[PDB]
């Protein structure tokens, strides 16, 4: 895994994020199991809860490209710091990488199912 | 001033990429931008309903990491190809990107969002 | 419908509103079809996507003191200016209202059917 | 100095009381707050599956409209009354009201959110 290519385009990524209300933007890359890289930023509504996770993103992108599986993301702030996700994100991710999708982490990454351990489902 | 033919057999086809397991009714939607171009999301579910994305939903995030912009016209259609509202999330979320004039099909005549969700809360 | 005591109760509720990141309160008051009234409020969350409308609290109430359908409901803010649902609410209160649901407006209260008009379902 | 059997008793009278028409799959959840009350909740699925409201959101509503505070304490549980672990978006709702030492019951030994959710987004 290239992490400072996801990395890379996690930053990128974040660029685009729509955060009117907060203004902490996040970007989000994921490598998927052809090789291929999607990508996703954070998107605010009016109504706080509306509000559409960057990792979200990455998966909507994941099905909207020729679907498969997850084998490593990053996720970072408008700043590229790495960020991790939020348990909702946890949760949608884990249904598309499974409990070994490694997740980007400032020391070392981290195994999702050690993110979300003895997940529902 | 929009190809609806080309917005619904868009849609038709985003609709084959849903992640569908729990209900199997696929949903695909398309989008015209205000530069021109076009795009597409689908529905995605989750083991914990409440995770669900839309396949309008998917049209926000994908029209935020092709360069932003605001929606013009949007069409929804299930897996048979036929031409859905959008539920009342989808509906306010579309209003953000969009206004009250964003255009919806219909099969009979497209709508405005305003129209849709009138009152809206903002 | 008694709608100043419903609008009294919502804005009541409005008092229990959890909004640390916006600080707009919300409190909702629905009557039930056995005479009851359901009441909620806001909750937000560091994640903005994982935020609870006041609206979303009162069905959880609903079916937490019995069931039944809502006959009518009044939103307010924490001032006690009624407020106008956003469309998720508007869907999640069509399944337990339906179409002639009434919902409080400071002109004129309206069937929900009219503020949802062809409702997905 | 938590009675479990009472929480995850009082868990699996909430679920009776769910809305459940599209999965079937009843959920009830309770919770002591720091004041010594315990507050209950139900999950409600929609048509739109997106917007189905989990248990320990219903917990976490009935929190702040009976005077807020924090929780200690949360069991939930499914229809025949077995012990559910939360969802990731319970675990990120959950963490905002109780924190990392919020206990989740657990057939073998009640868990701290914080093990449950580690490095949590904050
Ligand atoms: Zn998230
Ligand atoms: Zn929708
Ligand atoms: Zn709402
Ligand atoms: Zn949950």
């Amino acid at each position: 895994v290239d992490w400072n290519m996801l990395r890379g385009n996690a930053t990128q990524a974040a660029a685009g994020a729509y955060v009117p209300y907060s203004r902490f933007a996040v970007g989000a890359a994921a490598l998927v199991d052809d090789g291929r890289v999607v990508t996703g930023c954070n998107v605010q509504n009016v109504s706080y809860g509306l509000t559409l996770c960057a990792e979200c993103a990455v998966v909507c992108a994941l099905h909207s490209t020729g679907g498969g599986r997850l084998l490593a993301l990053a996720c970072v702030d408008g700043h590229g710091s790495v960020l991790m996700p939020c348990g909702r994100c946890r949760q949608v991710l884990l249904e598309h990488g499974g409990s070994e999708l490694l997740i980007d982490h400032p020391v070392r990454p981290r195994r999702l199912g050690d993110l979300l351990p003895d997940a529902f489902g």
